């Protein structure tokens, strides 16, 4: 009724839903529609034929590989992180059991982009989709639950965590310093060269403020691939 206000649970999607707002999405949201990716031997035709099994060869390789931290993701138990003890004292050392899940997103590959020819999100999409694809397959194939009403819920939460890491608003950082500054260098050189096609510049780059709209335009593909 007339006491409607904002707590952003049902009308954030009405006001701040930046998903398909800007009609620069023809370059802001990416369709992986070029041939022979970074140097690994991808094939865009193959990819649009079947996006559901994108492979590492459709992005950087040699140094890029899901679970690039060669430590297998799902090995650890008894972990918590929010406020105060001697483990990681600064920030969120150990007092809320964040699922080891977020401690083991298969983003370790995506943290370590160095190779070039990525002047466009069209190529910056493929690695994000590798992250989503691998994290989804590992969370669904490795899940101790009895396949009851938990599995795709956890998969969706991993989706959202990946979404906010690509928006950078995550306040857990592992090698993410490398990853976050990597967005300040890869997402930068796909955002520091697309000067003509946008209007919201502000320094340093408003990194979060634009990768928010980028991921907002790129809703469908990442969700589809992670599912």
């Amino acid at each position: 009724m007339d006491s409607t206000s904002t707590i952003a649970n049902k009308i954030e999607e009405y006001l701040g839903a930046k998903s398909d707002d800007s009609k620069i999405d023809e370059l802001l949201k990416a369709d992986p529609s070029e041939v022979e990716y970074y140097r690994s031997g991808g094939d865009g035709d193959y990819l649009k034929n079947n996006i559901c099994k994108i492979t590492v060869n459709h992005s950087d390789s040699g140094k890029y590989d899901p679970c690039e931290k060669k430590l297998p993701p799902y090995d650890d138990n008894d972990q918590w992180k929010c406020q105060q003890n001697s483990s990681d004292g600064s920030g969120k050392p150990e007092n809320i059991c964040v699922p080891p899940r977020r401690e083991r997103l298969c983003t370790y590959n995506l943290e370590n982009l160095k190779f070039d020819k990525i002047r466009d999100n069209n190529a910056f999409l493929a690695d994000v989709l590798l992250t989503a694809r691998n994290e989804g397959e590992k969370i669904v194939q490795n899940h101790p639950d009895t396949n009851s009403s938990n599995v795709c819920n956890a998969l969706e939460r991993s989706f959202a965590d990946l979404a906010d890491i690509i928006r950078g608003t995550d306040q857990w950082k592992g090698t993410n310093s490398n990853l976050e500054k990597n967005l300040k260098q890869m997402f930068a050189k796909i955002r520091e060269n697309d000067k003509v096609l946008q209007d919201k510049y502000p320094k340093d780059q408003k990194y979060t403020k634009l990768r928010e709209a980028w991921w907002n335009a790129n809703r469908q593909k990442v969700w589809e691939v992670i599912t």
